[PDB]
C-alpha cells in the first residue's frame, strides 16, 4: 500500500515502486504546526538514477540517499527541483555534498535565492514559457504555467506513462487549498488544462503531497482551487 503520513516518522523516507525503473519517495515534515507527507520521484537513467525533488529538508534528504543506496544501489547523479519551496530544494546542499549535480529552471534558482532557500547549481534551459517541454534523460520536463507557484514544473516518464504533478496537483482527499501565498489562483486552472492537453495518456498521476491517482486528480485540483477563489 502507498505509505501515508502517519506511517513515516519525520526523518525517515519510504520508497514506492510505481513501475520498472520508476519509484516515488515519500517523506514527512512539520509545517505551520502540523506534519505533512511529501512525494518526489526516482527514475532509472541507464546505470544512474535521476532524482526529482528533495525529501523536504537536509535530514530527510540524507535519509533518502541512504534508502536509495540500500534498496536500489545505483548512484543518484542528477536531481531536478520542480519549484523553489523547501519541499523541493530543501536538501540540495546535502545532494551537492554527496556528489549529485542539482538542476532547476532559471526562475526557480532565482526565486530560491530571493527566498533564502538552497539553490540548485545548474540552470535548465528551454522552460521559460508556458507549454515548453524539454527532455532530461529518461523524463520530459514541462512548464505548464503559473499554478501552485509561478515556476512549478511537472515531469513525465514516457516508459511507464507516469505523470509527476508536483505541488500543482492535489491528492483526492485534499478538499481545501490551505496556504497559497505564492500561488497564481487565476492561472492555476489554465495551467492544469495545459497538463491535461499535453499528457492525455498518463496512467499514474503523482501529486506533490499524498496518494497517487489518475488524471482525475487534475479535475479535482481545479475544483478545489476554483472553490477557494469563489470564497
Ligand atoms: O501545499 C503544498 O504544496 C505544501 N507544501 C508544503 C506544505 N504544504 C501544504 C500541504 C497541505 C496539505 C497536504 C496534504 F494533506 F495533502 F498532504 C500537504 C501539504
Ligand atoms: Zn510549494
Ligand atoms: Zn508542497
Amino acid at each position: 500500500e502507498y505509505p501515508t503520513v502517519s506511517e513515516i516518522p519525520v526523518g525517515e523516507v519510504r520508497l514506492y515502486q510505481i513501475a520498472d525503473g520508476v519509484w516515488s519517495h515519500i517523506a514527512t515534515q512539520s509545517f505551520d504546526g502540523a506534519v505533512y507527507p511529501s512525494n518526489g520521484l526516482i527514475v532509472r537513467d541507464g546505470d544512474e538514477l535521476l532524482l526529482i525533488d528533495t525529501a523536504w529538508g537536509a535530514k530527510n534528504t540524507a535519509a533518502l540517499l541512504a534508502e536509495i543506496e540500500k534498496q536500489i544501489g545505483l548512484p543518484v547523479t542528477r536531481a531536478v527541483s520542480t519549484h523553489f519551496h523547501d519541499d523541493r530544494v530543501g536538501g540540495v546542499d546535502v545532494l551537492r555534498a554527496a556528489g549529485v549535480a542539482t538542476y532547476a529552471s532559471p526562475s526557480t534558482r532565482r526565486l530560491a535565492e530571493v527566498e533564502g532557500n538552497e539553490i540548485p547549481t545548474h540552470s535548465l534551459e528551454g522552460l521559460s514559457s508556458s507549454g515548453d517541454a524539454v527532455r532530461f534523460g529518461p523524463v520530459e520536463l514541462f512548464y505548464p504555467g503559473a499554478a501552485h507557484s509561478t515556476d512549478n514544473l511537472v515531469v513525465y516518464v514516457p516508459s511507464a506513462s507516469v505523470l509527476y504533478g508536483g505541488c500543482a496537483i492535489y491528492e483526492l482527499s485534499r478538499t481545501s487549498a490551505g496556504n497559497v501565498a505564492d500561488a497564481d489562483l487565476a492561472e492555476w486552472p489554465t495551467s492544469i488544462e495545459r497538463i491535461q492537453q499535453h499528457y492525455p495518456e498518463a496512467q499514474f498521476v503523482i501529486p506533490g503531497h499524498g496518494l497517487p491517482g489518475g488524471l482525475d486528480l487534475l479535475k479535482h485540483t481545479t475544483n478545489v482551487v476554483k472553490a477557494h477563489t469563489n470564497r
